[PDB]
């Protein structure tokens, strides 16, 4: 699809089974989601932002659905205000910025 | 121009006379850039982010050529680590994401 920056580009994502809301975010390096629970082990992380650092979790090799396209590879969890697709998995989905 | 996702997607804007580097950041809904003059009134804000908030400087009816492409709009101005273009340009220069 072609999508429009009007409004916000928030898109059905699934990951561990369910449904949730995130940005497709050209201004982030990586993915980052709100807390939940995902398998295996988790190193540790720190991601900056405007306001300041945060801590997160990552997970490697998650499987994840975004706006219907199937991909997998690293999500961070943490205290995030947003969840957030970068451009780690951006990439895997085909995504391009058009002008 | 197609601008893929494998890199920052980094671009040349002009404002306010000076020439600057800035991120074309979907999931920024305002335009925030670094320390600098702009003419004209201007109001405090709040914006918040990955890390909180920081306080900045909005001005409005500012003139930016971003890649080439002219857009006028609303551009915050203090002290975010990074120059993010966000939507309230992107639309202005017709930008979208594709996949
Ligand atoms: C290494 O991997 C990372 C590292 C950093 C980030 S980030 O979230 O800090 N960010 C990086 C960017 C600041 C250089 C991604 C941005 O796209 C965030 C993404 C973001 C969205 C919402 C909340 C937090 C972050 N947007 C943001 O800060 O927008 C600001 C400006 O306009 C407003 O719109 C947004 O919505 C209203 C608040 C924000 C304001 C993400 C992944
Ligand atoms: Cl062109």
């Amino acid at each position: 699809p072609q999508i429009t920056l009007w409004k916000r580009p928030l898109v059905t994502i699934k990951i561990g089974g369910q449904l949730k809301e995130a940005l497709l975010d050209t201004g982030a390096d990586d993915t980052v989601i709100e807390e939940m629970s995902l398998p295996g082990r988790w190193k540790p992380k720190m991601i900056g932002g405007i306001g300041g650092f945060i801590k997160v979790r990552q997970y490697d090799q998650i499987i994840i659905e975004i706006a219907g396209h199937k991909a997998i590879g690293t999500v961070l969890v943490g205290p995030t205000p947003a969840n957030i697709i970068g451009r780690n998995l951006l990439t895997q989905i085909g995504a391009t910025l058009n002008f």
